[PDB]
């Protein structure tokens, strides 16, 4: 209870994950970044050491200005590195956006 700066243990849902689910969660601790967390999703929890690879993040957002799709001919998104940590991004995330975005995990390929 005098933990000045806790080990902030937070889950954050995957979309991109390698698991057979569509979706997950990985857990996080202490003060990991996108690349600790590319890890932490990545985390096989077995040797922990899948095939690491050139896997990377994304919040993929939208304006919220209008309804359906707001023209997909513009790249409105963030692609998470690790200079760029989750817990910012999940900071950032507006309670007005609130339901809007998802953690997307992509690959190093264009």
């Amino acid at each position: 209870g005098e933990e000045r700066k806790c080990l902030q243990t937070h889950r954050v849902t995957v979309h991109g994950v390698p698991g057979p689910e569509p979706f997950t969660v990985f857990t996080i601790n202490g003060g990991t970044k996108a690349k600790q967390l590319l890890q932490q999703i990545l985390t096989n929890e077995q040797d922990i050491k899948p095939v690491t690879t050139d896997y990377f993040l994304m919040e993929e957002k939208y304006f919220i200005s209008k309804e359906k799709n707001e023209c997909r001919k513009q790249p409105f998104q963030r692609a998470i590195g690790p200079e760029e940590e989750i817990m910012q991004i999940l900071s950032s995330w507006f309670p007005e956006e609130g339901y809007m975005g998802r953690i997307v995990l992509k690959t190093q390929q264009e």
